[PDB]
């Protein structure tokens, strides 16, 4: 099923808790959003589904091109797949700018606050806001009243301090905390970058730092007055593809709870794409006069090759975070 | 927007009226969806967009495998993105046999006769019932109970007469107007058939005939006490990829109103994944050590591709049926 | 064998006699060189392999760029080869400007002079002085001392009047009579134009005038007092890959006894080989960590395609042009 | 140029003596022949190109097959181009076993006893009989008598002891010197085999044991009464492609003077011409009704590619092997 806002809260209370994390795969159509449920059921996995703007725009069609239309009918979509697997599937959006978010995260908050207010439940369960390019104080003075907003509508906000490649400082996780509070005020996710990059380039170029998460959970806790091995902070982990196991093995240790993967699951996706066009070349094409061989131009034909490839690193996604065969449905 | 029953029904009386048809064009996914509904707004034309049972199916995913469930999600996709189109676009379901009546068309129905209680409109505006591998009687007994339904649900119902390649006689035309009249019962489209064939062949090999759909509408008018020239049928074009202009212009002149097409846009779809992979063979696929180019590796890069084409190859089959710069929304 | 002077001249006076002409196959390497000698033996025909400036130059390797060193390596090569053929392979050089003769033609009537004169033959048993650039004085003046110097190394001469394209005049035919004779102070081959194209294009792009040839034979005739039917000229058409079979055939009534061929056996060479790259991707790329795959990155596997699919092109030629059957061999 | 039998004794003695060894690297027609010799050149290295029986049968044409006739043929090309290079350039045959001896290596050893007959110089330097499949005796019965013809013709024999994957013993070692002596009876090189496997594999697969080549030499040098650190044997590495430097360099400081490349050589010559049909794919194929590009059909358009990737590749061999820079021509 769609996760509840409920089930969602505990997915991340109980990721946190048993040290695990959950993949949050970028969809942009039924086939990449199919691929990635399927990964998770597979894995016997929960599992989040998560728009960019750009993917989200995509979805809309070259027609529209309007971010909130494809969101929306992508997640539509989504709900009346997710409702045919035993596993619960988390539906989310991914970096909003200052600039977009009047025509990308506030309208959606608005769509799933009209359903709440029928007794429903939200549309989306978490909503990224990237205040990164901002200074610290504006971003948590925005992110303040989104949270206010996003619990409202049963929503789990999503913030970032710090600019993801294509390091977040002891103050500003101390900021976060003063402005933010540990969860009480409604939860929220936080993308802190530790040398972390968006892309995959060869072993040994990307270096992170999972010190750095370490540090800000040291420093929450000192500044709650816990104790100093608590972990305040639900970390999200932008730019995994690529990311060595072992240095995903850390990043959980310290409380990330959410890993970002697209890149990784592109290149699964395309390659046997790749590979059908190649080997079938004189069936796609129509070569030396002949009408090509329908049975494999049908876009099926390819499109469930590249599904079950996508599926199958979505499963690694889930089997290098520990959240395989931990599904809170318990369908075993 | 999406077609409303009224506007439907409008739809197809101004074509069979002026002699023009719609294009009928077989959809899979959001990114095929997308692609059709531009090709009718690019052409400032209505349209219809179909799911086969085979393409219901795949649209659920892999790990689904359910008809219904792909069709309800995908139309609900549609539903959101049509709304952003001033033109109309209908949702139809293409052949189910007996068999899967069961499983796909009366579900379906179901679903819609629900809304339709609540006072909303069906999900889908037509169904096909394709009873033409049992005996005639048995295919319009079939077709007058779910002719009742489907009127009631504010649904066309789609039948057909005779096998499509992969004639219809006279007399099968008489029991169908005995059966079913000439739409006072509930609007219904027939697919009859006329030496058309499903797929794509080298010109020549296809000999349409349709002085049958001429006979058929000659058959009707004398069984209905009308003048020679009346056409009672609404007529449907399968197989329609392939065909020769003036094959598809004789077809308008005998009451075709919807031409089916589904492997030409496959190829239209296709055609520019092909080029993208091979020019870009070094960038999709890992080679020699390196890893890839992430920017053409992104099924974006080349999807975008794949729907502009497709939308063009949909957009000459508007001006092909006549129905290009006729939609009933009449924006201009 | 390597076809004698003495068989050359047989052949081409046979060819004349019954209205028929031979390929001139242009060749680069041992493989196409291979495939043109095949193509002639399975056509049971004789035939006539030929090395522009270029195809000299890039025999000779990057590393050399030499047009006399390709010309001879790639002669003494197909010298070994022809042996061991029935069939008669006369060996010629294709388009030699006035800039070129120094460092082409020149040096090689050289080599072939040296050679005659110890009691062999002919390294090459034609060459082509293409003067077509120049004033038609200065053309046939040159042709005049070539001539000579050809003849009396056992060498028949091939000359251009107009530039094919990328039309020979009454005069220019004259002229040609009245400088060179009819082949009693030496045989030589004209090319003369009649809007002849080298390249393939659409069909209907290229429009041929063969009647520029049977006007150039008539005024030879009256130049000569012979009968207006006679065809004092041997004539030589470049430009021959994409020709209609009607326009070959209407060619050779009027003395065409030579059609030379390149752009269509470069396709059919090719061909095979792009077929190979793309059915064996992932055999001829080494990706995703594999080391590929020998028996197909072996050029041979894909150049025993190649030579085989230049071959059947070479064989479609011999029978356009009627020389098939015919060689002088008489092996049958 | 060609190395003359003295230049090539000179060769091989000054490589033994300086612990460097030269490519033996195998062609198959006058690309892959230019490729290799302009690698040697650009490397400032002398250096071998070889013909295996199947080299030779493909260099003979596929209406031939014959690999004396390929061989001679692809040697005469091989004596034109390389009088051209500054560099020496041995000719060899590679593998010729008991049943190909009178069809291959006896015949080629005719002819250039012939040559030397009448003062001149061999055609091939050197000529591998590949005994392994056979008892040690029976192998080093028929190589002694080759020896001896060999000798007499100006000729180097190659002999094989142990079979190439696709370990030589003490005993083998001493038979070989006991038979065949140390040179002063017509030099001879021994392919001693040592874990080396023909082909290209994943890194750690193929296992060298050059212990035993170490082992050889002292055998040998206890046999002659030599030092313990002689080097009576001229050694050839088989299945040179895929290995470490590392490897190369050990068994360069145990006497090998040659060692054979051709897988790698053809993954070079093969590789641009994958790359180049995948980014031309629309000019090397006629597709949607076009003609294609003749300019990227022509095949030198992508064998001059070819040949530059399988030069580098050679220049790669001479550095590996520390001929690179040691020319006997001392040209600079
Ligand atoms: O962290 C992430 C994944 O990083 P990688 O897994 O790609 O390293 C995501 O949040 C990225 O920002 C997202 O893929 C960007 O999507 P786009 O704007 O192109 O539609
Ligand atoms: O008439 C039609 C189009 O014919 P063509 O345009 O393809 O000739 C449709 O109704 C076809 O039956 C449909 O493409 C079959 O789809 P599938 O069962 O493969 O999912
Ligand atoms: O007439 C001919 C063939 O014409 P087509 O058969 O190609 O039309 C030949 O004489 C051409 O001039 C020759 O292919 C040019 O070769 P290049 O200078 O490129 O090495
Ligand atoms: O040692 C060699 C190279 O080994 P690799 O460099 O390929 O490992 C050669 O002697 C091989 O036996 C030769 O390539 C076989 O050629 P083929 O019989 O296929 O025409
Ligand atoms: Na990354
Ligand atoms: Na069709
Ligand atoms: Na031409
Ligand atoms: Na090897
Ligand atoms: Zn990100
Ligand atoms: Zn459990
Ligand atoms: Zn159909
Ligand atoms: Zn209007
Ligand atoms: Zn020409
Ligand atoms: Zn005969
Ligand atoms: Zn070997
Ligand atoms: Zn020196």
């Amino acid at each position: 099923p769609i996760a509840t806002p409920e089930v969602y809260a505990e997915m991340l209370g109980q990721a946190k808790q048993n040290s695990y994390a959950f993949p949050a795969i970028n969809c942009t159509s039924s086939e990449t959003v199919n691929a990635a449920i399927k990964g998770f059921a597979d894995a016997g996995s929960d599992g989040i589904i998560q728009f960019s703007t750009g993917g989200a725009e995509f979805g809309s069609g070259l027609g529209v091109k309007d971010m909130v239309t494809g969101a929306v009918a992508l997640a539509e979509f989504t709900h009346v797949i997710a409702a045919k697997y035993p596993v619960n599937v988390a539906l989310h959006t991914d970096h909003c700018p200052k600039d977009k978010l009047d025509s990308y995260v506030r309208p959606l908050l608005a769509i799933s606050a009209q359903r709440v207010s029928k007794g429903g439940n939200p549309l989306f369960q978490s909503h990224m806001w990237d205040g990164s390019a901002v200074p610290i104080d504006e971003n948590l003075a925005i992110a303040q009243e989104l949270l206010k907003a996003a619990a409202a509508a049963k929503i789990i906000l999503e913030i970032e301090i710090g600019v993801v490649g294509g390091y977040t400082s002891p103050e500003d996780f101390e900021k976060t905390i003063e402005a933010l509070g540990a969860g009480e005020h409604g939860k929220y996710l936080l993308a802190a970058t530790f040398g972390n990059v968006h892309g995959v380039y060869k072993p040994g170029n990307v270096k992170l730092r999972p010190d750095i998460l370490a540090q800000g959970q040291q420093v929450a806790a000192a500044k709650l007055g816990l104790p100093a091995d608590a972990k305040p902070f639900d970390f999200v982990f932008h730019g995994g593809s690529g990311s060595l196991k072992s240095e995903i093995e850390e990043a959980l240790r310290y409380g990330v709870v959410k890993m970002n993967v697209d890149t990784d699951t592109q290149y699964a996706f395309t390659r046997p794409i790749a590979g059908h066009m190649f080997t079938n070349y004189d069936g796609v094409l129509k070569v030396d006069g002949e009408v090509g061989v329908k049975k494999v131009y049908d876009p099926r034909s390819y499109l469930k090759k590249a599904e079950a490839s996508m599926s199958q690193r979505v499963v690694q996604a889930c089997n290098d975070l520990h959240c395989a065969g931990k599904s809170l449905t318990h369908h075993h």
